[PDB]
């Protein structure tokens, strides 16, 4: 598939420095949805501001975790059914931490933003549309952990 190679090529760029790029994703994410901030509760405490998150070692671990799950979705872009059950369950984890179903889309905007920024001119509108579908399948699946 063409799509699937696009994602794969585009992804490599980001895969190189996943902490740096995941950092973009999350900054963007809290800029768009600041009510995600207090969901992280490392050592009982809420981050006050977004910049506090970037100073938490646990938060930066979570970014790495995030980017590895995206990795997996990338490896498996042609057959993504194969991560469905993982992701549903990842979804239910997150419903427990308090993420709303609607926050998921914001994560996808944030994910595309992080890509658009990384790829600059390279973020072709085919590239865009492919990610949007990928990450979209990833939430159709993370979203699944809300059921019923
Ligand atoms: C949308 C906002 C998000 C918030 C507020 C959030 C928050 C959390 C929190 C508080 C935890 C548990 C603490 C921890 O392990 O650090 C967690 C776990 C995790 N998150 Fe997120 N998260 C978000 C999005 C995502 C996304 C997009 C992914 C991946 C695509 C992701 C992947 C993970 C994984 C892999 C874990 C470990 C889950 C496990 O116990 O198996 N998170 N997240």
């Amino acid at each position: 598939r063409p799509e699937s190679e696009l994602i794969r090529q585009s992804w490599r760029v980001v895969s190189r420095s996943p902490l740096e790029h995941g950092t973009v994703l999350f900054a963007r994410l809290f800029a768009l949805e600041p009510s995600l901030l207090p969901l992280f509760q490392y050592n009982g405490r809420q981050f006050s501001s977004p910049e506090d998150s970037l100073s938490s070692p646990e938060f930066l671990d979570h970014i790495r975790k995030v980017m590895l799950v995206i990795d997996a979705a990338v490896t498996n872009v042609e057959d993504l059914s194969s991560l469905e059950e993982y992701l549903t369950s990842l979804g239910r984890k997150h419903r427990a931490v308090g993420v709303r179903l609607s926050s998921w889309s914001t994560v996808g905007e944030s994910l595309l933003y992080m890509l658009e920024k990384s790829l600059g001119p390279d973020f072709t509108p085919a590239t865009r549309t492919a990610w949007s579908r990928l990450y979209g399948a990833v939430v159709q699946a993370m979203s699944r952990g809300w059921d019923g």
